């Protein structure tokens, strides 16, 4: 179940966030913690491709090796808050599972600057969801969370100390496939 109406950053700069580059998840918190493994790797590219707002996603479970990519088309609900379809694709953009009405996530950018961000998502796959999931992002896959984003976690009435880090999982990312997937 999702329970939070996440508030988007005041004065969110959409063109900077959606610049075509990659964001790495460095830390995450699910309010239903059993919905996601204790060890995980994830990243995303976000950009406009031929006028369309897009996100490409990568998930990797470093223990099981479960791997998947997704291409997402975002619709705007308000500045910094989106609803996103998703099609599961291979790294080259070939469709494995097509878009369908029932498969979507909400996505809210709660804080962003040029190098870090805090987002919330609520994933739906039919009648199931993956709970409220918060993620701290960085442009540098190895960056420890700095004061701006940690303060934003506190401003959302969360505690950064409770977030689970991805840094000890030997995560390795295909940045090229995330960037190319934006077009697919
Ligand atoms: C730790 C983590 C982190 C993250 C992040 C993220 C972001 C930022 C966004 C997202 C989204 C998503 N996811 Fe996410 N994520 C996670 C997790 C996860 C998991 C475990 C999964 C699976 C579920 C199932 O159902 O199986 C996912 C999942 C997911 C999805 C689905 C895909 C397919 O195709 O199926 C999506 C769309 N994710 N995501």
């Amino acid at each position: 179940a999702c329970t939070k109406n996440a508030i988007a950053q005041t004065g969110f700069n959409k063109d900077k966030y959606f610049n075509g580059d990659v964001w790495y998840v460095t830390d995450y918190l699910d309010l239903e913690p059993d919905d996601v493994p204790k060890r995980y790797c994830a990243a995303l590219a976000a950009g406009t491709a031929s006028g369309k707002l897009k996100e490409a996603l990568y998930h990797y479970d470093p223990k099981t090796q479960d791997t998947f990519y997704d291409v997402s088309e975002l619709q705007v609900e308000s500045l910094g808050k989106y609803t996103a379809n998703f099609k599961k694709v291979d790294k080259n953009g070939n469709v494995k599972v097509a878009v369908t009405a029932g498969n979507y996530y909400t996505f809210t950018v709660m804080y962003a600057d040029d190098s870090s961000a805090l987002i919330h998502t609520c994933l739906h796959k039919g009648n199931k969801d993956l709970g409220d999931l918060y993620a701290v992002l960085n442009r540098n896959k190895d960056a420890a969370a700095g004061d701006k984003v940690k303060s934003a976690v506190s401003a959302a009435t969360l505690e950064f100390s409770k977030f689970i880090s991805t840094k000890e999982n030997n995560c390795a990312y295909d940045n090229d496939s995330l960037k190319s997937l934006l077009t697919k």
